[PDB]
């Protein structure tokens, strides 16, 4: 019976699935967009405003005044100016701005020369700040909570940040089917095994009624019960199986780690007779019977249609997280430098008075 599903025959598939199941209820840090440069630019805007004429200061309203409501620069800059005016209203803020810049009690001629000296500096800093602001916006949905929810959808079919647990109603799309064979199919019209947890049930469960493949996923599982007939009571058996797993992903979670996990699974799916299979398959279907199979049947999956594996909900959710992280990793690294530059521009602005006095 070497060709039947025996204890440990799905052990290596189970190690890969355990790594994926450990993405449930995840508490990870994400790569941080360094936005300290936004504050540095705001400080430059405040210095610029402080040094401006009484006529300019008088402008500061929800939109530019009549005559400028359609000027594209005023439309762009209005909220930035308004924020600077508001921040300068705060007790002793303007005095602190001027002191940092060497412009306390500055003669009027010096205030004007200083403001003019800031024109090229601010023009250089604008596009740097605008890129940093764009990165912030582009990445604002790459958060620990959004990742946890997506990964809990992947593992357990539960769109929640924490407290996700095995429940067949959520782990199998629409709950378990009439038969194990139908429950353990994914990608077909009647796709059912749409989570990592359902995949583990299908690849690892002990069916009731004899001729089961208990301990296919490892001899150290203590199957205290079974999955029932046709997965009717899979939850108790899943608890025994998952108790043997304690994979931990790298922290912070990376796109590379997630991509490597999906590639590993992809490299293990085997094609036979027009379907793909994860887990040992002998004949008939992925039924939980030792002489048939303990597997997921990727119905109609072939090497040439493998793109469809990436549309299965769990795979798509993990892929989406990986893609979000892939972008945020790079944008976080870019933002470090944008922010350091903007802080450097603030320091430059604070020095122009020394030059001009001399
Ligand atoms: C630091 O703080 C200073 C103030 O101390 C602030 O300066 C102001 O910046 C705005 C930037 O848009 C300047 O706006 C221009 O204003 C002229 C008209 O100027 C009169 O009116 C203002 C209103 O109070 C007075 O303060 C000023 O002294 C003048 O009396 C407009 O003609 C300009 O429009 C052209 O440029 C825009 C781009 O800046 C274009 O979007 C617009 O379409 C216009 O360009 C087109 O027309 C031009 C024909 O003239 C042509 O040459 C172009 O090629 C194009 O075809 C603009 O609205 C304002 O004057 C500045 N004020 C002072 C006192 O300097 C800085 O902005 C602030 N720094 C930063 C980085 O925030
Ligand atoms: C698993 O159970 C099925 C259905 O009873 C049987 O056909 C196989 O021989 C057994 O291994």
């Amino acid at each position: 019976a070497a060709d039947d599903v025996n204890p440990d025959d799905n052990k290596e598939d189970f190690a890969v699935l355990c790594a994926l199941a450990a993405l449930a209820n995840l508490q990870t840090t994400v790569p941080s967009i360094d936005t300290s440069g936004l504050a540095a630019y705001d400080n430059l805007q405040q210095l610029n405003l402080s040094l401006s004429s009484k006529e300019w200061k008088s402008l500061f309203p929800k939109q530019p005044p009549e005559g400028f409501q359609s000027d594209p620069t005023w439309r762009k800059q209005w909220p930035i100016w308004v924020t600077a005016a508001a921040a300068l209203k705060a007790e002793n803020k303007e005095a602190a701005v001027l002191a940092r810049a060497g412009l306390t009690n500055a003669p009027e001629e010096l205030r004007n020369r200083a403001r003019l000296a800031l024109i090229p500096l601010l023009a250089q800093a604008e596009q740097i700040r605008d890129r940093l602001s764009e990165i912030q916006k582009q990445n604002e949905d790459t958060t620990p909570t959004a990742i946890a929810k997506a990964l809990n959808k992947a593992v357990y079919g539960q769109d929640k940040e924490t407290g996700a647990v095995y429940n067949s109603a959520d782990c199998f799309s629409g709950n378990v089917a009439d038969s194990t064979q139908n429950s353990c199919k994914a990608g077909n019209q009647a796709s059912k095994a749409t989570t990592v947890a359902a995949t583990i049930v299908c690849v690892c469960h002990k069916k009731n009624g004899g001729n089961d493949a208990a301990n296919a996923c490892g001899r150290l599982i203590n199957h205290q019960s079974d999955a029932g007939a046709n997965l009717a009571t899979a939850s108790s058996d899943f608890g025994d199986i998952i108790a043997t797993c304690a994979a931990r992903p790298p922290k912070p979670l990376t796109a590379a780690y997630l991509d490597s996990a999906l590639a590993a699974v992809s490299a293990r799916i085997r094609f036979k007779n027009g379907n793909g299979y994860l887990g040992k398959f002998k004949a008939t279907g992925c039924t939980g019977s030792a002489a048939e199979g303990l597997c997921v049947e990727y119905t109609a999956l072939t090497a040439a249609t493998m793109q469809n594996f990436y549309k299965i909900p769990w795979v798509k959710e993990i892929s989406n997280v990986a893609e979000a992280l892939k972008r945020t990793e790079k944008d976080a690294a870019e933002s470090t430098l944008l922010s350091t530059t903007l802080k450097a521009s603030e320091n430059q602005g604070n020095s122009v008075a020394q030059k001009l006095i001399k």
